[PDB]
Formats: structure tokens, sequence, C-alpha cells
């Protein structure tokens, strides 16, 4: 009926310069390498906000519409629910919370993503779950470069 997993990012950066980046939740491009455009009208920060998102050609989506359902600016929890779009994706929601960690005198950001998303009639367990995961992994990547590479400027 319903797949899930958690994926894990260690970034080389402070954890407020993550956070001000993952908060935005009206501009995921900052670092999702696969969205061109995000919309969001009235109250763009609040719980309830919704983002029309344009996703770049040549991906199978062309559009996706997103929920902001968690915003904890003390906790460092973003949590979304995708509701509607191009996409084969139905009942998604996921929640990336930070936390910080010291590895080397090294102060740094722990990224954690975990997703629930429904698996249709047609594909399995596996088939529908992996593309998500390949799929986040690949925007946490793309986090840690954002940031580390803010933080070389600073
Ligand atoms: C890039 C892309 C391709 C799709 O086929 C589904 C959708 C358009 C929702 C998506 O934005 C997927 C986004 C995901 C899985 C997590 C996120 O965005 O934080």
């Amino acid at each position: 009926s319903q797949c899930s997993s958690t994926l894990v990012k260690h970034i080389k950066a402070p954890l407020h310069l993550v956070w001000s980046i993952v908060r935005r939740f009206d501009e995921p491009q900052k670092y999702k390498p696969f969205i061109s455009r995000c919309v969001v009208q009235g109250k763009k920060l609040e719980v309830g906000s919704v983002r029309e998102v344009d996703l770049k050609s040549g991906l199978p989506a062309t559009k996706s519409t997103e929920v902001l359902e968690i915003l904890d600016d003390n906790e460092h929890i973003l949590g979304i629910r995708i509701v509607g779009g191009d996409h084969r994706l139905k009942n998604y929601s996921s929640t990336i919370s930070l936390h910080s960690e010291t590895i080397d005198g090294k102060t740094g950001t722990l990224a954690i993503e975990s997703f629930v998303v429904d698996v249709p009639e047609g594909n399995t367990k596996e088939e529908t779950c992996f593309f998500v995961e390949a799929l986040i992994q690949c925007n946490l990547n793309s986090l840690a470069d954002v940031t580390e590479r803010l933080q070389a400027e600073s």
C-alpha cells in the first residue's frame, strides 16, 4: 500500500547557514536541481502555504503543487506534502530535519529527510521507492554543495 524511507547527508557547514536555505519553502530551486521555477502567493512561509513548482524540461513531470505542513525554525524541521501535478507520486509527504554535529573539531550539519508515498497498483515497493531515494539523495548532495560553497565565501 505505502512505502517509505529516510535519506541522510553530512554537510560541512554550520547549521544556521544550512537552515537559512532549507527553510525557504518558496525558493527550493536554490538547491533542488530539478526545479526551474517556484511560485507562492499569500503568506509565503507559513503552515498552509502553497507552491506551484515548475520542473526543468526533459523530466517525466512538468508541474507540482506542494503544501507547507511543518515549519519549525527553533527545531529545524520543514515538512511538506505533494498534492497535485504531472508526476506519478500520490500522497507523498516528506520531512527534512537538521541536527548539529561536530566531526573533526569541525562544526557541521546533518540533514535527515524522510518521506512516505503511495505505490501505484502497477509498480512495486522497490520500483516506486528507489526512484524517490535517488532523487532525494540528488537533492541532498546539491544542498551540501550549495551550502559548502556559501561557507567558503563568508
Ligand atoms: C523532481 C521530481 C520529479 C518527479 O517525477 C516528481 C516530482 C515532480 C514531485 C519531483 O519534484 C520529485 C521531488 C521529490 C521526490 C522530493 C522533493 O522534491 O523534495
